[PDB]
């Protein structure tokens, strides 16, 4: 139950970036009337994915277990993982007047989607 406890709490860590991003695309957006909602929209999806991750670090801190659950969990990681290279896609996207933040915010993006890939590969393993 050791790594266990370990990725849940690396997953707890990143709900906090994430929730921490989202503030930031919120500040972004007050400023650029050309994309303002959807950068809105991308920080309420990135508040949403913060909410679930927390959740799954939960779920790991009780099975620290079954290989089925954890089966399971690896699943919706990897399934967020493409999300959040979606949404740093996006970003880069409108980044193309301040979009150098909007370039440094899809690259921790897309910084997280590996290390939860990642984590869903070490989970597998530990299934």
């Amino acid at each position: 139950h050791m790594q266990l406890e370990e990725i849940a709490q690396q997953l707890e860590e990143i709900a906090k970036q994430l929730k921490k991003i989202a503030w930031q695309l919120k500040k972004i957006a007050q400023g650029e009337p050309s994309a303002q909602g959807q950068l809105e929209e991308i920080a309420q999806q990135l508040e949403e994915i913060a909410k679930q991750l927390k959740k799954i670090a939960w779920q790991l801190k009780k099975i620290a277990p079954d290989s089925v659950q954890l089966e399971e969990i690896a699943q919706q990681l990897e399934e967020i993982a493409k999300q959040l290279k979606k949404i740093a896609w996006q970003l880069k996207k409108i980044a193309q007047t301040s979009g150098g933040q909007l370039e440094e915010i899809a690259q921790q993006l897309e910084e997280i989607a590996k290390q939860l890939k990642k984590i869903a590969w070490q989970l597998k393993k530990i299934a």
